[PDB]
RNA sequence: GGGGGCCGGGCCACCCCUCCCACGGCGCGACCGCUCGGGGCGGACUGUCCCCAGUGCGCCCCGGGCGGGUCGCGCCGUCG
C-alpha cells in the first residue's frame, strides 16, 4: 500500500443497453386495464346467470 | 391715385415608364413546431371471450388537418 497506493479504475467496457426491470405503464393502459376488467366482470355475471 | 408685370430654377397637377420600403389582404413554395389516421417491423403489457381480444412504446413508410412561428415568390389595395 505504501509503495503504489495510487488507485487504477476498472477498464470500462461498453455493452449493448438491456432493459431488467419493467417501465412504468401508461395511462391509456391503465384506462384500457379498467376497461378490460369491467367488460370481462360483465361477461362473468353473463355466463353465470 | 389704382393695377399688370419684367428672367431662369426646383417640386407638385396630367400621360407613359418606373425602383425600394411600410402596412393590409389573397395566393403559392420551402423550413420548423404541433395534430389525426393507414400500413410494415421489433418490443413490452393487459383482459375470469384465451391457439381469443385488446393497449402503450421504439422504429419504418404513406396520407390528411394546422400553427395569428420563420423565410422567399407573385398579385391586389394605399388622396402611403
Amino acid at each position: 500500500i505504501r509503495e503504489n497506493p495510487v488507485y487504477e479504475k476498472k477498464p470500462k467496457k461498453e455493452v449493448k443497453k438491456k432493459r431488467w426491470n419493467r417501465p412504468k405503464m401508461s395511462l391509456a393502459q391503465k384506462k384500457d386495464r379498467v376497461a378490460q376488467k369491467k367488460a370481462s366482470f360483465l361477461r362473468a355475471q353473463e355466463r353465470a346467470a
